[PDB]
């Protein structure tokens, strides 16, 4: 079997990317963020405190007559970004794209933190990193991907995020029409549960290509580039007037400006971000101070390919036994 959907910028900055995802039966459509780097699939509901209900379209479980509530399971998520939600279990029937899942555990939620609240355009979630790291207890629950896995007709799933755009997130299939030049395929580490892997260094517009190891994780759930201080510096400093604010949370620069390309390595081959896909636009409505794409990791503690980085390529998450990453420019 193969699955296809658009997924959709949830605004004109590209915070975020919504795919629409039927639940239960009849069907219920929501709009989920698709993210590499969390491994729980959990909505918005009919459970869900009402004063943290602003404008999302919700699962009510009661009206799925394929629904069935797990018993005893909890979860409960706390995100890198600080947002964090919890519920109780349902399994029910999941189709994304025309790829049917029975039986996935569906996390409804009963709490939901006030950034979640706030986003009217995400119904939840729909985690594609490893199945090590869902919070369903006392027994962990699998994602998606892994409950598709062996119906696919290949083991993979491809995240094509576009610039200002709609992009597609494909299920068992490369479509070898979506990119140009070849796939590149790096390694991967699940220690961590991540899609973690080593980009082989970096160049600064038509600077000179920096040969070193980087270690990160493809995360399409986080918007920005977040490297090392010393990379994210060398970027900056080729854009008069940019400087880290403390008060603004990150490298800001002047809306008058054109940005750089950010280079970034995939073993011998190389994915150019072109500069437009770091403004993040005025920091505050009507500032001329814009807030950049590229962001230290210092403060966080691994360095995260988020959607600034993988919107430049169309990217493999390959699950075979041995799980690696493919990127190729499009
Ligand atoms: C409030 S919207 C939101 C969307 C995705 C995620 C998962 N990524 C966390 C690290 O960036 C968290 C919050």
């Amino acid at each position: 079997s193969t699955g296809s959907a658009t997924t959709t910028p949830i605004d004109s900055l590209d915070d975020a990317y919504i795919t629409p995802v039927q639940i239960g039966t009849p069907a219920q459509t929501l709009n989920l963020d698709f993210d590499t780097g969390s491994s729980d699939l959990w909505v918005f509901s009919s459970e869900t405190t009402a004063s943290e209900v602003d404008g999302q379209t919700i699962y009510t479980p009661s009206k799925s007559t394929t629904a069935k509530l797990l018993s005893g399971a909890t979860w409960s998520i706390s995100y890198g970004d600080g947002s964090s939600s919890s519920g109780d279990v349902y399994t029910d029937t999941v189709s994304v794209g025309g790829l049917t899942v029975t039986g996935q555990a569906v996390e409804s939620a009963k709490k939901v933190s006030s950034s979640f609240t706030e986003d009217s355009t995400i119904d939840g979630l729909l985690g594609l990193a490893f199945s090590t790291l869902n919070t369903v207890s006392p027994t962990q629950q699998k994602t998606f991907f892994d409950n598709a896995k062996a119906s696919l007709d290949s083991p993979v799933f491809t995240a094509d995020l576009g610039y200002h755009a709609p992009g597609t997130y494909n299920f068992g299939f490369i479509d070898t029409t979506a990119y140009t030049g070849s796939i590149t395929y790096t390694a991967v580490s699940t220690k961590q549960g991540f899609w973690e892997w080593t980009s082989t260094g970096y160049a600064v517009g038509s600077g000179t290509f920096k040969s070193t190891s980087i270690d990160g994780i493809a995360d399409t759930g986080t918007t920005l580039l977040y490297l090392p201080a010393t990379v994210v510096s060398a970027y900056w400093a080729q854009v008069s007037g940019a400087k880290s604010s403390s008060s603004v949370g990150g490298y800001v620069f002047p809306c008058s400006a054109t940005l750089p390309s950010f280079t970034f390595g995939v073993g011998s081959a190389r994915i150019v971000i072109p500069g437009d896909y770091i403004d993040f636009g005025p920091i505050s409505t009507g500032s001329s101070s814009c807030f950049g794409g590229i962001q230290s990791s210092a403060g966080i503690g691994i360095n995260i390919f988020g959607d600034v980085a993988l919107k430049a390529a169309f990217v493999v998450f390959n699950g075979a036994t041995t799980p690696t990453l493919g990127f190729a420019s499009k």
